[PDB]
């Protein structure tokens, strides 16, 4: 289906103005992060250590260390300052949580992203892109600031600690 | 006048895109050294000795060595890693510089700052935010990741040299 | 600091006779848009929509959506008639342009203007008026011609486009 | 005899300092709307109807109406700035008028303006340049910044509205 | 902010060794003529007529007409020195411009200054003074040497021509 | 011997911070007088007349008149400006005076510079510059400065009245 731009990705943020406050924060993280909506829903607080988000992916068994100072140009978001704001936010025991504090699943954050994005009014060519477009946008913008290899890397493809 | 945010400093990084290369660089090297507009134009590759940045502030001149190692976890922000990127891709005799190697002017940086805001849709109570506030922007992001102490030593309100002493940044 | 009457414009204006091209035409922007130099300088052609000149207040942040209808009949300024000659005479991708095509900025406008001010050998009470002063007659001039409201109303002290909400300027 | 150039008015402008104020209001009058000084001196307040200046040429018959939003740039004269000031100033019935209101003649406007010709202390190649040189003057300046065919429609050589 | 005294002028004057050829020339033309920057950037060679140079400030509009005559004691600078210093050197349509005849604006010259400033290792109480203090030294030094009353002429606080009126600086 | 370079003096004369006051002020006199130690030591304010300092070299017997309104551009020096300080400072009857306002000799002028000469650090190539190699100095700036011709007059190569 229809891939994810980065235009189309802050029409669509702009669009989840009126969507649960989490929506825009998990936006954020899918993108920084690279990582499949079901490991984003699994982050909790305490995967957190010295400057790490250690991910052990569902889906590959694939172990790797993400550094919290990573940050992508392109849509201006920085790790630490969308994790911060996970923190002060959300205040889960889950990174991205629900306006009651409980853990997301997958199928809820992708439901709400597609609400998001219809409401932006945007037109793709094909079947419009869901939730986990994101991860493939992400891969694309990490390419071109740093390189293919880096992209690779952090989606997982290749403790296996992430640098640069 | 209004403030910067943290997250409102973000929205006009991303409005940047479409800015000279050294925008979001200087950017990035007003809120890491917390030095004002017109030192981080006069800032040059020379100025760093030892893992030290020389200022001697024009308007002041007060005279401060800031520690290279220095970082903004707000934001991400690695001073070490920006100089690296203004080598790379500024590459003038200022850490600062055009697309042509040339020195910049503190209205040069400004004028650019002030379009990215204007591009990134950001509405202010009061007069909005102008380049210069990413100097108190640093502050408050110091004043709670090290301490009051240390944001009021950087903006500048003893490493002596052939004559001259200057004022080491610790921590 | 001095004002500057409409008939004092008009000698500057003649003396402008041998400054470059785009003074007048900055002269006559500035006494029909009633905008701050800094925002003359700024404008662009895409900011032309519909009959309408956008402005965002690079000092103040306020959005207005401009008439291109609007007249300064005290002078026989026509802003329709002014924006066609910057097109055609300046044709850079902001309204007031070098002979180059190039961007000014407000320290150039100003001090081309102060040239022909001298030129002029007009005399004043006080310290003369600077090209700021051409904002404080469009003032003066429009609420005569139309109304203190609406002087005011333009100097900025709702077509609501994708997120930005803009004061729509009317008669 | 001699021409006027337009620095040449500038000189004898200056020197009509100290002429009746009505002199300098009919040099402006003169080169904006480019009219015969027997015409200028006809011109009454009821000439003007919703910003034009209806004239019926006195020695030609040509009528002709008169934009009042036109302007000479070589002089700095916006033709509606100068009848502003003959309302407020002079005050007469007719446009241009004497210190008493009253209608002035050729002759009278023709010989002040040499007078204030001779304060000027120019010097001209043949016999100088008299009030009527004005229309001539209005004419080539108009060619430059508009048109010849411009020129030519104004000073009436082709009610015909004049436009641009 | 603080003042700067005559041998401070000449540490700054050893140090602009390194600076552009104009600021050593600029710094002169200073206290030797009392001008603002403003109007020492804008002064020309058709300004010089049978001994005097008119100058109109930008700021105050204040008409005056300075004998080249002039010399600085304490500092060892005749006008007519530097003026020929001035011609031969950088020879522009502007008495100081730069190494390509270009006219120099005001932020040039104090951002040259202040670098020559830094340069020399001076120290000062409170802020050091800016290429701007070199006007008040001029007061001080023609205060001494002619009279308070000589400085203030000078400083702008009747050869009438055709219009304008001048006054004509003496002894 | 080596010689002295103008960035030497400022080293000096930096150094010359702990010395007497009169040293200071000498190396100013000796740099742009260019005259030789032994002849500033004998100079006395009687000799100033009229913008001018009448030098009578006490080894050559060449009488010149130097102008006060001399200067050295490299370093900064303006004649009078030197001898204002000297007046202010030193107030003896000769210009280069000792704290107790009498006159220096030639031996403890150059034995003061030889201190503050070790103080700087400097390393030459050679016997290190004495206070004698300000003469050279003096001639190598205003060659550049002025002429070769202008520096051979001032040093006294060729009363003898110095222009320019």
């Amino acid at each position: 289906r229809s891939r994810l731009t980065a235009d189309e990705y802050l029409k669509i943020y702009q669009a989840a103005e009126s969507s649960p406050c989490w929506l825009r924060l998990a936006m954020e993280l899918a993108v920084v992060t690279g990582q499949r909506v079901g490991d984003l829903c699994e982050m909790k607080w305490s995967d957190i250590v010295d400057g790490y988000l250690y991910v052990e992916q569902s889906k590959t068994g694939v172990k790797i260390a993400i550094p919290t100072a990573l940050h992508i140009d392109a849509l201006g978001i920085s790790m630490k300052e969308t994790l911060d704001k996970c923190k002060e936010i959300l205040g889960g025991e889950t990174i991205i949580a629900s306006t009651r504090r409980e853990p997301l699943s997958s199928g809820t954050v992708s439901r709400y992203f597609m609400r998001a994005r219809k409401a932006s009014g945007l037109s793709f060519e094909g079947d419009p892109p869901t939730f986990h477009e994101l991860r493939s946008l992400s891969a694309r913008l990490y390419e071109k600031q740093i390189s293919d290899k880096f992209a690779q890397h952090l989606l997982g493809h290749k403790w296996d600690k992430i640098e640069i």
